[PDB]
């Protein structure tokens, strides 16, 4: 219903990071559920990013190889990552298991955007900024 | 004092998608590289592979993705293998590839706050002057 954020992802990063991410977030008192947006190979994003705004007051996408590879079929995903719907908006992606290369290969746009890196961020710091935003904390 | 100028560790799963691409580019910029024969596969002895390769090879460096450091379950101390030498040889450069922050920090902590390169903000041919800067002395 008034859910806080909804998490795409590839259906390979669900237990690996996804899952202990919306625990931590739910340790910072943010309502956060993922298991209705993984990302099936023949599944559309923009359908699930759209069904996921309407009863989600923010969104982010992990982007992984594996997520940029199952839908073949979206040319234009930099316009995905910021949809915003609503008082709803989509914010920081989250790019996991991904190489420049690849990013350039699919979407080029999607390099200059806002985002967070899992290698160089911990599950606790992204949650943390992830809750920085959701919780209008330093505002 | 080997004759290969550069060895790469990998994981199979980054041999086709990585290794190969980068090695590529590494003979494109005259270093003599070989990968082939230094897949880990599960089970496999990572210490052996990298002495091994350090026999006959200047230089090494070792492609840090998850699925590499899941391989070597005997590997407690993988800290060290990344920097090893042997002879005259030495591994420089670590290249994280696939991997997450928390990883690292489980496996190897000391590796988080040392120097690397990773392939999410880097390009291929981007890490590949930075390694054939280093080894060509350029």
């Amino acid at each position: 219903s008034e859910y806080d954020l909804f998490i795409s992802h590839a259906s390979e990063d669900k237990e690996d990071f996804v899952r202990p991410l919306a625990e931590t977030l739910q340790q910072l008192g943010v309502n956060v559920w993922y298991d209705e947006f993984t990302l099936k190979v023949g599944d559309s994003l923009r359908q699930k990013i759209d069904s996921g705004l309407r009863n989600s007051k923010y969104g982010t996408v992990v982007l992984s190889t594996d997520f940029i590879k199952k839908d073949w079929t979206n040319y234009e995903l930099d316009g995905l990552v910021a949809r915003e719907m609503n008082g709803h908006k989509m914010i920081l992606p989250i790019w996991h298991k991904i190489t420049k290369n690849d990013v350039l290969d699919y979407s080029p746009n999607l390099a200059d955007k806002v985002a967070l890196n899992t290698s160089v961020n911990s599950i606790e710091e992204i949650a943390h900024q992830l809750a920085d935003v959701i919780l209008n904390r330093h505002h």
